């Protein structure tokens, strides 16, 4: 029944002090890995023996590699233990969180096996991006009751419909703006996909201001887009508020049910 | 009983499998026409024998014309069958979906009969814009768009009042901003219609930043406009969500009446 | 009882057809006055006998003066009739709407009596601004049930508290940003009142981008300001939604009470 | 029974008219100190005998110092009486209003004892910033601030979770934007902390426009970030309004219990 004990330690950390300490140390390692990934891109000053400043990941490549490999060893042993402790190993692997784990650790090994092609580009940057997946294990650690997550799932149909309507509106407004502004001087509306950027920025009430209309027709349709954007940004608030109230009351009723 | 069978197959595609196949085929062609319209404006890049990169709709004008006319023939045939199978031709034409189909289908024929004036300026832009309403045919492919349109129809007098109040506030704030900003050096507030743009951008909380006040009075009234825009973000939500909720409740009442 | 008849015609337009036609013609004159004020600032092209283009109000000064004086005569006779028809003339004058009327018409007469000092500045622009008050008579004409107005009055305490808290937050964040950014190169945070503009723009989620932080401390506190701005723009929506629902239900219950 | 009478006069200014006078006097001095802090940074304009316009706090450093020390002596005396009249000195000091008073009152004395190092850089900025918390003493002058602070205390774990989730999303989006934008020419995404600014600006729907993506991948992920920001505008509203409504209901329950 050893698998039962280790699985109970993993899936339920507060039951045993050993489970709690393992949970806390692996959370600490997750946090240090995230911070190391963020910090290795910060340029170090004083330009030691170089024309320009180097990032922390290049000036201290060995140190950051040691930190990354320590974090990856911890994550790998933890994942293998979870795999060997799962009552249904196939079902555990089919879980989304196991997918997050595997896609978080495998970038390191892929970078290892491509050491011969050290000058790799496009795939190297993509692997370094995929290292961001380690953050998603925080929600395994900050696994507090997902009342907001449950309410977001409660509005999944509304969000899907809102995204479809947003796609329709974006295409329509982008067509209109491109044809209203294709002819301006040094125009940034060089195509309908180019106006996708303006439309998505306007309908979310960002307004960066890099692409702004310069024609009277362009400004009229940009105003229509702005009002549609006000509606877009404003709709979800009462929906989420009502759903959150309902779910919180359901959870309190379940609490008084279990008591 | 053949024409009415065809008509009910049009209304209810899920009944007959052949009707469902025709439904999915026309939906796929709608999506293809929309994507072709969006893509034909993209610059091809490194145009062969041309310094400037031509749009893909100009590099391959023959291929894009053939694809467009294929989609247009499909739409015209489908509309003609919808006209023949419809019991009341006048009322069916009066149905808003029929108007959408008509306004999406003529632009191709208008471009056809206008081939003598192939050197036009402006009108071709309007026709190519009107080609975008092929998207609205997707209303026939979703219950969400149908209920959204019903809600928008419900919020007609109320959203009209909100648009009227927004127009009032826009004129007031544009007046005060033009008069505060007309004297500035190299000012963009050259008139009150010119300040309509700044006012509508500020209320919607875009803030592109192309027109910003540069005087103390202008900045004061811009702050007032910004706060009024914060209120604008909230003004139409009660009406929209109340009408939508009423429609939702009546729909669930009908659904339980079905049971 | 003539005063009774004329007062009933004024305060209740739909009772008599004469009252309705007078109401509609004075509304038409209000609209034409508003449009004339907006249009007289639009620059006329072709620069007739001038170095630069003239606005419609200067190229056609006589025509716009005739239009303005016709509108002012109509407004003046209407206001005098209302004054002579009011059962309590002092109480009628004490009404806010009579104040709006008097402040809408008197700018014209003040401009008349200052014809000797035709080169007046600062007060002339202020009078032309005060001509915007004619728009507020639309809400006398579009006097439809102010459910939104009643709900806004229902939240008057909440809005007052929100403005006080907004003033506190603006002063605090402006102090912090000015002291974080007083030393940057060519800094636009030249004073705490200068940073009032940045703070009010950031806390409303405009982000024009003319004043942006350039220091690490400035960016940190700008991020705190941005989050506070998200809260500011987001709070009023559920409040107004609930109040609107409550007031609409109260009004429907009053309707079924009167029936 | 004199000390406790003084203490209850401090707690309940409306009881004794002399207590109310002292209350309004200290509130007026708080407002005066706040306005003096704000105004002393304004450039005086056309400095006599100086090319650069000095701030009013430097043109009249003696007058502003005298006004500041008057306000500080009033605050120090008022705090000393609050300390003497308080029954439990330790607990009263532990009360948050006492901490606010202390942190607002020391900066003047810290500047006093530091007069030897009158040539400091940076520390004086921190002290002058800490002078802004004289505003928070207005919490003693409003029930709205008190209930707002109680609500913020209630939304402690939940708003902590929201800040944690915002940090997670900010790190993820900053990573993807830095890696999409690091290769651009003259890019402002020089690191992941550098892209923290763009990410937090985009989620809050500011869009200053100083940092904008200039690559197709960057624009795609910026659009995703913009939509996530639209969701951010709605995420904390349910918690805030639910806790505030619970506090409001309990307050009305207590008020009717008073009746
Ligand atoms: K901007
Ligand atoms: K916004
Ligand atoms: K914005
Ligand atoms: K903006």
């Amino acid at each position: 029944t050893a698998r039962q004990r280790v699985w109970r330690a993993f899936e339920n950390p507060h039951t045993s002090t050993m489970a709690l300490v393992f949970y806390y140390v692996t959370g600490f390692f997750i946090a240090v890995s995230v911070i190391a990934n963020v910090v290795e891109t910060v340029p170090c000053g004083s330009s030691p023996g170089h024309i320009k400043e180097l990032p922390c990941g290049e000036r201290y490549a060995v140190a950051f590699f040691c930190l990354d490999t320590a974090c990856v060893m911890i994550f790998t042993v933890e994942y293998l233990l979870r795999l060997a402790a799962a009552p249904s190993r196939y079902r555990f692997v089919r879980s989304v969180m196991s997918i997050i784990d595997v896609v978080a650790i495998l970038p390191y090994y892929i970078g290892l096996v491509m050491t011969d092609n050290e000058d790799v580009s496009g795939a190297f940057v993509t692997l370094r991006v995929f290292r961001v997946f380690r953050i998603f294990k925080f929600s395994r650690h900050s696994q507090g009751l997902r009342i907001l997550g449950y309410t977001l799932k409660s509005c999944a149909s509304e969000l899907g419909f809102l995204l479809f309507s947003l796609t329709m509106a974006i295409i329509i407004f982008a067509t209109v703006m491109f044809y209203a502004e294709k002819g301006s001087s040094a125009s940034k509306f060089t195509s309908i996909p180019a106006a996708f950027w303006y439309t998505i920025v306007t309908m979310t009430t960002l307004g960066y201001g890099d692409m702004v209309p310069k024609t009277i027709a362009g400004k009229i349709f940009g105003s229509i887009c702005s009002l549609s954007g006000v509606l877009v940004i404003a709709l979800p608030v009462p929906v989420i508020v009502s759903n959150f109230s309902r779910i919180y009351h359901q959870n309190q009723r379940a609490d008084k049910r279990r008591a």
